[PDB]
C-alpha cells in the first residue's frame, strides 16, 4: 500500500486542505492520493462511520475530535520526520517530504519525544510550517503572546 | 497492517530462519508472524507465484534470487534503523526493534546511504549482528582476511 495508512492519509490530506484555506472536499482528496471518486466517497464513509469525520450538509467534510487528534499526531510525526531528515541524516530537501509522508505513519510517539531533545525542541518543519500537537505529546504547553 | 509490509515481513522471516540455521517452512512463518497457518500458507503460496521463492520437493521453502535480495536490503534497512534509534535518537534498547520493524518497510536507499555516513560506516545493528548488502547498497567493497 504506497499510502502506508490510508486512512491516516485522508485525515492529514485534509489538515493539508485546512491550512491552504481550502474546502475540504472528497474531489480534493481523489486529485491528491490519485484515488477514484467512489473509493474517495467509500472509505470516506467509512471513517464516518469510524467517528473520524462529519461530512456536512453541502458535503464539505468536517474532522471530528478524534479524528482532529489523529489527524495533528500524524502531521506531528510527518514533521518532526522531515526535521530528522533534513537536520540529522542530510536527505537532500527534495526528497524529505516524500520520506517522511511514509514515516509519519510509523514512528511511534516515544521516538517524537527524543527527536524534540535531540532536535533541541523544534517548533517548525524544515519548510517553515508549524509543528502541531507538541501540547498533546507532552512536551510543551502554550503561552499567549500580545501583540 | 500491522505488519506494514507483508511481503516484506514474510521475506525477512525467512532471511531470519536461514541465518539461525533452521528450515524455514510454512508453518515456521505463522509462528513469528501470528498468522493464520492458512493465511500462511496463501501468502506463500502467493510469493512463489511472484518470483519471489521456491516450494522445494520436501515442501521447505528457500528464496529466489530476486527473493533473497529483497529480503537482504530490508535486513540492511532495519539495522541500519536499529543503529539510528539507538545511536543517534536514543531511544531505549528495549524498545528499537518494534519500531525498526516497522521503519524497516519504508526508508529508501537513499536514505540508507546517508545513514551510512551519519554513522560513521556501521557494520553491525546495536546486538553485534552482521549489516547485510552493504556491498549491493553500494557503499563498500569486501575483502579477506586470513585466519
Ligand atoms: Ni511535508
Ligand atoms: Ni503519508
Ligand atoms: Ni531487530
Ligand atoms: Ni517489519
Amino acid at each position: 500500500n504506497e499510502l502506508v495508512d490510508t486512512t491516516e492519509m485522508y485525515l492529514r490530506t485534509i489538515y493539508d486542505l485546512e491550512e491552504e484555506g481550502v474546502t475540504p472536499l472528497r474531489a480534493r482528496i481523489a486529485e491528491r492520493l490519485d484515488q477514484s471518486g467512489p473509493t474517495v466517497s467509500q472509505t470516506v464513509s467509512r471513517m464516518e462511520r469510524d467517528g473520524l469525520l462529519r461530512v456536512a450538509g453541502d458535503r464539505h467534510l468536517e474532522l471530528t475530535e478524534k479524528g482532529r487528534a489523529l489527524a495533528i499526531a500524524v502531521m506531528r510525526k510527518h514533521r518532526l520526520a522531515e526535521r530528522l531528515l533534513v537536520d540529522v541524516i542530510g536527505l537532500p530537501w527534495e526528497e524529505v517530504h516524500a520520506e517522511a509522508c511514509r514515516w509519519e505513519h510509523v514512528m511511534s510517539e516515544d521516538v517524537e519525544r527524543r527527536l524534540v531533545k535531540v532536535l533541541n525542541n523544534p517548533t517548525t518543519s524544515p519548510f517553515g510550517n508549524p509543528i502541531p500537537g507538541l501540547v498533546e505529546l507532552g512536551v510543551a504547553s502554550e503561552n499567549l503572546y500580545f501583540q
